[PDB]
């Protein structure tokens, strides 16, 4: 209602590379760091199903963030969630607007069953915003990511369907 979702398409590549640019970044698993790189890496898994990915537009259509849906599961109905939001945008949370949203389009169209995420130790602040969406943790990932010299741990939170 303060946001819309928007279907990814090529023209809107350069503005998610200008984000990752902040950490090793994947396009379908594939590792990608140039503009060259991922351009490429999307014409070639253009038309895999297995993830999906939504630019976050304001009222004024100006691009907001992003939102990605990867790990797509359609034999356990699970999918990867991940939202990333511009320096700009960070004030009143633009997530959960986004979050919540994304989470209908997965279960109240791609018929999925359950959604999970990953977070840091260290960002308590969205963990929060995620929880407020119905998240919950059902684990957590003691060095499960290397990031800035040292090992990383990365809670696990989810929402079933219904």
């Amino acid at each position: 209602k303060k946001i819309r979702l928007s279907a990814l398409e090529r023209e809107d590549l350069k503005f998610v590379h200008e984000l990752n640019n902040n950490i090793m970044s994947y396009w379908f698993e594939e590792p990608y760091e140039s503009y060259r790189e991922l351009e490429d890496l999307h014409i070639k898994h253009i038309h895999d199903q297995s993830e999906r990915r939504f630019i976050i537009k304001d009222l004024k259509d100006n691009k907001v963030g992003l939102v990605e849906l990867t790990e797509i599961d359609f034999i356990h109905r699970r999918c990867e969630f991940a939202i990333i939001i511009s320096p700009g945008e960070e004030g009143k949370g633009y997530a959960t607007e986004a979050t919540d949203l994304t989470v209908e389009y997965a279960f109240s169209i791609l018929n999925l069953h359950k959604i999970y995420l990953l977070v840091d130790e260290d960002n308590p602040a969205a963990l929060h915003i995620y929880r407020k969406s119905g998240f919950a943790e059902e684990g957590k990932l003691v060095d499960e990511y290397y990031s800035k010299g040292r090992y990383r741990t990365a809670i696990r939170m989810y929402v079933l369907k219904k």
